[PDB]
């Protein structure tokens, strides 16, 4: 059994669309691709240089597109997503000319990777794959990047799939532009009581 | 002009209703009342002690009858809200046992209260009016306990009135019970780039 994280940009009100420049993402003619542009310091390099050490990859197929225009490129500055396997969820791509990318067409796949022998999984981007990821209880962990914005409109991590589940706080953290590093394990059930 | 801070505890994916106890609110058959429970230690009653300061409230029918049917009988924990006058948007209720009670009807009302002079205004619960107050751009801090869990169903902070904004966070703590303590500020609008 692997372990499924689920790396994540959101807004304050949990928006994951499009963080990185205006036209990663226009579904909706969602104006504000690129929001996490101005919050980006050179800690939160750091800090994130160590989240992308090497692992392999599972992708909507949506996003495994956004990265292969991109990374297959600039292998220098993410080996790890070179090197690694990429399972993408897909039933209209087959094939691609990134190495080491294999496509998984269903639940099942999903149950046979994460049962299968290798290195722990990573998932970026992917909200819709995401759902189907939280729906299944299958994502053990959340790493998350809360930024100082809200948005109305835009996809949401916590969206269709999301469930009734428990988690602990791994750990946690501040950057001077005031986004919050949050690291939560999977934990079991929802517990309610009175106050 | 005053101050409106809006305090407010949410689950990971935003949920804000009912987190003191199980039949608190029971719109929609919520099963998840109190669940922010577990969670409560003693850091969190420090923080609660600061913002229990003796302010003017501002409050939605609901919370504040929900407030009247227990506060008015514990003065001695949490003086503030006795003491300072809770204005109410209804066009219900008109009057009400506990002292200190004005009842406001439009938007207009709730603007003047805010170029009023007085104490700062604290708003808690009201996710009904708090749409209203952030559609017409009336709030200007923020303090959020986010809690470890995720629940799809329930009333959101960030509803249908939330409309795109940037924030500049002004504090952050992490609780033992792994809940995080981040106020925000109001900082003007969103700015996108290229990452
Ligand atoms: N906040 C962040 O950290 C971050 C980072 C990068 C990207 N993003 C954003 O993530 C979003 C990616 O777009 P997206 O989430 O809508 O699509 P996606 O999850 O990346 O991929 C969607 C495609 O993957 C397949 N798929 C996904 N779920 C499936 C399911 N449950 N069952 C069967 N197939 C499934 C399907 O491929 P087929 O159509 O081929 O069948 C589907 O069309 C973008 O907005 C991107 O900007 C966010
Ligand atoms: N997470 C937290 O910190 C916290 C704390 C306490 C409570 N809560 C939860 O907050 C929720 C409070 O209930 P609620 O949000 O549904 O209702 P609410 O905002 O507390 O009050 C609803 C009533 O206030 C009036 N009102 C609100 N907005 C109005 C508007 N835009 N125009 C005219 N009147 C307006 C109306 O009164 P009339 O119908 O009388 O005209 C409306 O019916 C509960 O779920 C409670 O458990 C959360």
């Amino acid at each position: 059994m692997r372990k499924i994280t689920v790396l994540s940009f959101i807004t304050l009100d949990g928006v994951m669309q499009a963080p990185g420049g205006p036209e990663e993402d226009t579904s909706g003619g969602f104006k504000y691709g690129g929001w996490t542009a101005p919050y980006e310091d050179e800690v939160s390099g750091k800090i994130m240089e160590k989240q992308m050490k090497p692992a392999d990859y599972l992708l909507g197929r949506k996003t495994f597109e956004i990265f292969a225009s991109y990374w297959p490129e600039h292998a220098d500055f993410w080996p790890g997503i070179n090197d690694g396997t990429k399972y993408v969820m897909s039933k209209t791509v087959k094939k691609s000319d990134w190495k080491n990318s294999v496509f998984l067409e269903s639940l099942a796949d999903i149950k046979k990777l994460k049962n299968s022998e290798g290195s722990d999984i990573q998932v970026w981007g992917s909200g819709e794959l995401i759902q189907l990821l939280f729906k299944n209880d299958l994502v053990d962990e959340l790493w998350l990047k809360i930024f100082p914005v809200t948005l109305n409109t835009g996809k949401r991590l916590f969206g269709d799939g999301t469930i009734p589940a428990a988690f602990t706080l791994i750990e946690s953290s501040v950057t001077p532009s005031g986004v919050i590093i949050a690291n939560y394990k999977r934990a079991g059930e929802v517990k309610t009581g009175t106050v």
